[PDB]
């Protein structure tokens, strides 16, 4: 009867349908749900920390035991300074899979109380990842079917500025 604390890490750049679906059903199976925003400072997300951490309060906020941090450095270390049960990954594809496997035993030598869970997303969001939604918004096609409305405005006003 201690209590859970899961961590979710990604780039979410930008948070899609698929995510909110992970995030949600896990909402419902661990006490805390933390979303990690990697910042990537040596990677070139399109949507910056401030805007991701947005777009993910706005089609999460309403979920009372989930937090939202941005975070740099070495996924363990993140971990330990969290008091984590576990990490949380969703699985799309074999490639997923592998990666998946390779690092959760890499993370479990760097830490023996490392731990992470899988969950596989609902065939409706198994063929939506942050790239390709990247991919059809940068090319002027409608992806309002796989992210949440204020991610549709998000590409808008990324196009109306310029940076
Ligand atoms: O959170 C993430 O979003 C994508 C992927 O999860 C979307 O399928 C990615 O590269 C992450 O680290
Ligand atoms: O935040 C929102 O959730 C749905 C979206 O998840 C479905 O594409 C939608 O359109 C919003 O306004």
């Amino acid at each position: 009867m201690s209590k859970t604390r899961v961590i979710y890490p990604g780039t979410f750049d930008p948070i899609t349908n698929g995510h909110v679906d992970l995030v949600t059903r896990a909402s419902r199976m661990f006490d805390e749900v933390v979303v990690a925003i990697a910042i990537g400072h040596h990677k070139n997300p399109l949507f910056s920390l401030e805007e991701r951490v947005a777009l993910a309060q706005s089609s999460l906020g309403h979920l009372s035991n989930v937090e939202f941090v941005g975070f740099d450095g070495l996924l363990v270390n993140f971990f330990k300074e969290q008091k984590a049960t576990a990490v949380l990954r969703g699985l799309r594809a074999v490639s997923d899979f592998e990666y998946e496997f390779q690092l959760a035993n890499m993370n479990r030598q760097l830490d023996p109380h490392f731990e992470a869970v899988f969950l596989t997303p609902s065939e409706q969001y198994s063929f939506i990842s942050s790239t390709l939604i990247r991919e059809i918004a940068r090319l002027k096609g409608d992806v309002t079917k796989f992210v949440p409305q204020a991610v549709v405005e998000a590409f808008e006003r990324k196009h109306q500025q310029g940076w």
